[PDB]
């Protein structure tokens, strides 16, 4: 797992951001009651890294536009697939990312 | 040097695509006195061939989006670059494409 900062930092930040062994992460609410989205933000479609837009609740693609939600689901186009996602487990405070 | 048809089958028609020694070759009306315009349908991006859509008076590029006026000027991203354009010569109701 892969400790990438605290649930403080994540309200504070807006997001918190990671390496893994399975590729790059995002980590972002999704609610108010704790619930998280660990994403991979390598666009699906031709691999730019998406940006999480809080203003907008949707991650946006810098390249040609694809949106997803902060689950990583896709909600606009070009992108046809759902963005890769990690398991998440808070340990006190500490948001890890797993695999 | 190309013809690819008639005004007339231009307006009914509503767009006449075609082969030149430089690429291919769409075109499309640029007015309502007769202009034209002729340019090469791949997309600046990513090599695409732009669609025609004559109800909106745009290219629009089937795979990321991007649009172009008649003329092929960038009206949309992610294409940053118009589209390259052919000279044209309408001799006695033909459309000449010169390339
Ligand atoms: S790389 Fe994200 S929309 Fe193309
Ligand atoms: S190939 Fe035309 S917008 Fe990407
Ligand atoms: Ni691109
Ligand atoms: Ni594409």
């Amino acid at each position: 797992t892969v400790n990438v900062g605290t649930m403080a930092d994540l309200k504070a930040k807006g997001e918190l951001k990671g390496n893994t062994p399975k590729g790059p992460v995002t980590v972002v609410p999704n609610g108010n009651s704790g619930q998280i989205s660990a994403v991979n933000p390598t666009c699906t479609h031709n691999g730019c890294q998406v940006n999480w837009k809080k203003a907008n609740g949707k991650f946006v693609c810098p390249c040609h536009g694809a949106e997803f939600a902060a689950t990583g689901k896709v909600l606009k186009g070009p992108a046809i697939r759902d963005l890769p996602t990690y398991a998440t487990q808070v340990s006190g405070n500490n948001i890890l990312v797993k695999a």
